[PDB]
């Protein structure tokens, strides 16, 4: 019968025009990878929340994180806006100032 594992396919490109303070926010998740443990990004922005649980993830997972975040920032556009990294129960906000 048989079962095809697993693919691979390759996102050649990541966001860089908005990516800047985007990679900022991957150092991040490429530090807290060598644990790869539950890390929540979570995304305020006005009223609008967005809540992500990764766990045990890759490093072409964790990119496709901030290239959620641009989609945020792309369709509000605003001040009000809150980047909340967590890592088992570590917590860190980036805001801009």
């Amino acid at each position: 019968m048989g079962h095809h594992h697993h693919h691979h396919e390759n996102l050649y490109f990541q966001s860089h025009m908005t990516d800047e303070l985007l990679e900022r926010l991957r150092q991040l998740f490429e530090e807290l990878h060598e644990r790869g443990t539950e890390i929540v990004v979570e995304v305020h922005i006005n009223g609008e929340r967005d809540e992500i649980r990764v766990r045990n993830i890759s490093k072409e997972e964790l990119k496709k994180l901030l290239e959620r975040i641009r989609e945020k920032i792309e369709r509000e556009g605003s001040s009000e806006v809150e980047v909340n990294v967590h890592s088992g129960g570590q917590t860190w906000t980036f805001n801009e100032k």
